[PDB]
């Protein structure tokens, strides 16, 4: 099976200037109907297209897959070149995980977070997905 | 299953400047088999691993997920952080949609369209593709 | 179904000159239990969300998914926009093929190679994976 | 999926002398993770292997295979042909039933009565069981 | 997936009194959606929980499931142990058959015979069904 | 995915006089490829759709499912409702069992025995069967 979730924030955009991974709001899986299920897997794709970071020290921004229960299961990021870009530009981010059912875990979640003083933005679509397969 | 469709335009390598989503020629999942299946669901990754974009006014390049009716299920884009890139790089681009299959939907495919007067380019490998389960 | 292998070389950073595609060890999928399958397709996805490559002419770093027979099913990769990068910047990069299960291959694997003497570099978590279909659903 | 329950009443055997079909007990499928599922469908067979029914006019006995909200599936049974058994054989019986899961029905259960005052009779393994499967 | 047909002959009674095997009406299964599919098979099960058959030398009736090539896929029967039954009682009976759907095959369907000159009867709820799988579980 | 065994045994018909269960020869099901697999189970059926049997003292037949491993799933029988019947008729049959694959299974195979020092008989059409599944659909 196919769980899946998006968002558009374009009237209300979302940023974060936070050192620590916090929610990106609205990016959020709901696996309550395949908890406590041993022989299931989730294979779960972050999908942020079209992000960017502003600041001055060599921007950036970071991203997680992570369970209700804090489990970070994948993480990676993206940065410029230049200290200071001159127009901080859109750099398609994508990152893939796994889980095991087993757990009570009902929520996979997306989080995010800065480098270096950044502060990390959307304003367009981003989804997030997993296919569900038995073991 | 899986629905699936490459493109590896080397040796006529594929353009635009239109400022309104156009096709990209090959990438195309035909999902007539599935239509008016009301149980089905697509998960769709298109996957432009190697495109740039050429410009002067910090170019880039829009990618769009649509149906043969015209739903945009999906959008995004790369860009460029300098005005004139000195020799515009290649950005890789991933986007995923999903797609109730209840419709009479055949085709689900690429698009692309510019931003600030760009030139986007596509020269290698790119692919769509469609993960297609039932609803439970 | 799903097959999957991550690394997060964070310890022991990957890293590559190669001018020809090699293997990045440690992103390899075992398909030999599906091998000699008509009815079977997997759709894999090389997941690199954070490469990086150094040098001085244009760094980039490239990838591939590859057959253990050196069929290359998919490529791409990643380049910078400046000669000289101030500091190489992370690039993330996914890659998508497909391979019918009908012959005789027993692993899909990742390839990566270098661009204009480039240094190519994983410090970090990436994945391959994919799903493997009937293709009739019932 | 596999959904299943079985019984072995050998110490403690079941009867039933009702015209009404009542509950064979033990011999019930918990359907309720799929309720309200409108693409899922299940396969319901119902094996009483060794039934046997006694009585004074033809007797025989009556199998159905019924929903939580009292919906009947199916039904069938055996019968002896002669008025008054020499001795009440057993006569092996199987039900398939097919039910829709779009409803919130919990429960996919066995039910039995008798044929002309009879008293049916079950004192070894019994099952019933589904096969779920989305539609398509 | 399942395909599913039932009866439920009760105003207007099913009989047959002919030797060789002819349609049971409203027992067919429509495998069109499927054939030509290598990968797939069907299990395929004939409930026929209360028939009886009526005659004077030892009567019974017999079944089969067969596709719309001709193909006999499984048979089997019942019959009385007295050769004039005092009043010929229901005869629970139920056949499985499996299929390869590899063939241009449409249908998969029932019949019946008789035997011994006998009239076999149909009066009550009867179904055919199939379970169609994957050769191979992913 | 479907497993399935049948049998025809019209040219040698098949019998027991045995009072303890011995295996019907043709009626087994290999699960190896699905065994030490705790997320799988299968769901069996027997089907001896036209057996019968002789004697003089109310003969029947009893049928079991069975493991490689001495595991009886289900058992059941017919039985005829005179002492001596005139003419042994043929009293279809079925049993369905459910196995779980956890264990280091090889095979679940179809049994049979007597009773009352009766002769069981069957020559045509029988079969063995299971539906295997993951313990959750997805
Ligand atoms: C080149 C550049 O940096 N431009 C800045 C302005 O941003 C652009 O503003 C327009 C609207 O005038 C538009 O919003 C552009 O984004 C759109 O396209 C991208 C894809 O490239 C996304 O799909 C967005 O969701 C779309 O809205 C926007 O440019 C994009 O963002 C900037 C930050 C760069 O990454 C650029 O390469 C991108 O193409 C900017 O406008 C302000 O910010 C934007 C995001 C929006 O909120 C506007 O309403 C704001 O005024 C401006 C002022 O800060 O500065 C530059 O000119
Ligand atoms: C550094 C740079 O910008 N170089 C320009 C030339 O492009 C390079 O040309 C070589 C052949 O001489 C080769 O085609 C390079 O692309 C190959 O590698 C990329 C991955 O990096 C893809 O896999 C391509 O499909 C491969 O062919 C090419 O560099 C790549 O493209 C440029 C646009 C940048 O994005 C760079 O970072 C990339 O590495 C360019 O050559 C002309 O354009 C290319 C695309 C090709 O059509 C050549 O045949 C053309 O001559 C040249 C003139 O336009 O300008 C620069 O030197
Ligand atoms: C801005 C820049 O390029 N800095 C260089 C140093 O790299 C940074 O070092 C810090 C630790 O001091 C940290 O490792 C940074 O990476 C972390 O963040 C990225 C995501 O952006 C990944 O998640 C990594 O796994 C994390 O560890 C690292 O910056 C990142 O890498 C560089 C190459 C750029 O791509 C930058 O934009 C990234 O944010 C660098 O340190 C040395 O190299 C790093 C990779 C690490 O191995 C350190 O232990 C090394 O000392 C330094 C010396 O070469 O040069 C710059 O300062
Ligand atoms: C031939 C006959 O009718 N026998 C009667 C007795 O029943 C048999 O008793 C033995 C024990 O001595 C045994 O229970 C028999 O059943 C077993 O086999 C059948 C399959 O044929 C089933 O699997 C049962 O679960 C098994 O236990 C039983 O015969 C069977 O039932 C009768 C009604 C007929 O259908 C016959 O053909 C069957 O083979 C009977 O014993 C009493 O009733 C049985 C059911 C049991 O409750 C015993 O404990 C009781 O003593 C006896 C007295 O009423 O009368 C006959 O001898
Ligand atoms: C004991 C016997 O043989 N009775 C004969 C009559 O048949 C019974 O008639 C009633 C009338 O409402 C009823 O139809 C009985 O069948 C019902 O129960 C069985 C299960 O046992 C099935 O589910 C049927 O679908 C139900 O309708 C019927 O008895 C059954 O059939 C006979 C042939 C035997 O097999 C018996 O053991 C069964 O229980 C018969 O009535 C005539 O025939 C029936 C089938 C029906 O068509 C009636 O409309 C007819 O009048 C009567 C005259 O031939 O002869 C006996 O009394
Ligand atoms: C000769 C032959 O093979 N005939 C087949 C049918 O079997 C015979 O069926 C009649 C039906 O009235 C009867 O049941 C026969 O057995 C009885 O009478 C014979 C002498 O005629 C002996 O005295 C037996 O001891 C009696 O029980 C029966 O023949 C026996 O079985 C067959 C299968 C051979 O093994 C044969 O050598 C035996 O003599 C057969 O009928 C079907 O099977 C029988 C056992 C019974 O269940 C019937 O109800 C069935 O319809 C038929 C269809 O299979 O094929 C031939 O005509």
């Amino acid at each position: 099976s196919i769980v899946f979730a998006s968002i558009d924030p374009r009237s209300n955009p979302l940023q974060t200037s936070s050192q620590n991974y916090v929610d990106i709001p609205g990016l959020k899986l709901d696996v309550s109907k395949y908890s406590n299920s041993p022989c299931l897997t989730a294979l779960i794709t972050l999908n942020i297209p079209t992000p960017y970071a502003s600041g001055n020290n060599f921007p950036g921004g970071n991203f997680a897959i992570v369970t209700d229960q804090g489990e970070q299961l994948a993480y990676g990021g993206f940065t410029y070149s230049s200290k200071i870009p001159e127009n901080s530009g859109r750099m398609p981010f994508t990152l893939v995980a796994r889980y095991s059912l087993a757990s009570n875990v009902s929520t996979i979640k997306a989080q995010w977070s800065n480098i270096r003083g950044s502060t990390v933005h959307i304003d367009s679509y981003a989804s997030i997905s997993a296919v569900i397969q038995c073991n």
